[PDB]
């Protein structure tokens, strides 16, 4: 009445001036204008949920942009529930001090990450072996793991499940099939830029979620976004003791109990060694925690 007819919708599309509005309602997408002062100083991405009225079959006038959750810095994309690290055993050859920095960083960002190895199809006897012993070892350290074959499509639909209402980005390293999953997908392809002006997009897809068409990170340093000293805050496995033990920095500490739980086979060496690694710490005694695999 005096009211207005506030419906929900997610920005999917935010180029230069544009903002495209996907309505929950009907699933249509929607030309965004946004509808006052504050609100131009209001920065919009994709990924922000807002709240507005369809003023026409196209047009969509937006009166509020939610608070959002999270805010990643490529693609520049708000609310992301979970970043899909795309990785494989081999082609290319899995790098696990890689991975642990893309997770520190991705920690830092607040957005969780689920670790999807691919191209499964590809594994020998002893490869799937080895897959399963990494897969153990992410598990164990807190985080979701699944394995797929973009090629013959297993476990796809696994994902598709596991993805249900939830705004996602692809990320890992050159080669591992980001694009070939987002084709399963969506059927689109992941953009690059040429074999500067792109925009960023959220295709839906699946069980009510969205995936962007352009990557997150491929390999990245840690420090380049965290501080060295802040790294152990984003070890997933190392926060059990640092809640006991708030200043340890799992260095020099000869009593550590981040040590002791690797040498019992609570903490793998594997990834304690990519947080000296990531630290610049070198440890002799590292060589008598780490001597059973
Ligand atoms: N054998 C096999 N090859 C795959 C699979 N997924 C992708 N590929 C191939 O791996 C190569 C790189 O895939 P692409 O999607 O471009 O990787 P991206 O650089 O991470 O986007 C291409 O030749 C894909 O056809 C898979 O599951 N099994
Ligand atoms: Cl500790
Ligand atoms: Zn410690």
């Amino acid at each position: 009445m005096g009211k207005k007819e506030l419906k929900r919708g997610l920005v999917v599309d935010r180029e230069a001036q544009m903002i495209g509005v996907y309505l929950f309602e009907d699933g249509k997408t929607y030309r965004g204008i946004p509808r006052g002062k504050v609100l131009k100083k209001t920065k919009i991405y994709a990924g922000d949920y807002v709240w507005g009225e369809v003023v026409d079959p196209n047009t969509f006038a937006i009166e509020e942009v939610e608070e959002r959750k999270n805010l990643l810095i490529r693609p520049k994309v708000a609310n992301v529930d979970r970043v899909i690290i795309v990785e494989t055993l081999k082609m290319p050859e899995f790098n696990n001090y890689l991975l642990d920095n893309m997770l520190v960083v991705y920690e830092y960002f607040k957005v969780e990450p689920v670790i999807v190895f691919n191209k499964i199809d590809l594994l020998n006897e002893e490869e799937k072996k080895e897959l399963e012993r990494w897969i153990s070892i992410y598990r164990d350290a807190g985080y979701d793991v699944l394995k797929v074959s973009a090629k013959t499509g297993e476990g796809i639909d696994e994902l598709v499940d596991y993805l249900e209402g939830f705004i996602c980005i692809l990320a890992g390293p050159s080669g591992v099939g980001k694009s070939s999953i987002l084709s399963r997908l969506t059927g689109e392809e992941l953009r690059t830029q040429e074999v500067t002006t792109t925009g960023v997009r959220l295709i839906p897809f699946g069980k009510g979620s969205f995936v962007g068409d352009t990557p997150g990170f491929s390999k990245v340093e840690a420090t380049m976004f965290v501080k060295p000293r802040e790294v152990r805050n984003y070890f997933r496995e190392f926060l059990r003791y640092q809640c006991k033990y708030p200043d340890c920095t799992h260095t020099n500490e000869p009593g550590c109990a981040v040590k002791e739980a690797v040498k019992n086979g609570e903490i793998s060496c594997e990834r304690y060694k990519s947080y000296l690694k990531i630290i610049k710490v070198y440890l002799e005694e590292i060589k008598e925690l780490c001597r059973e695999d």
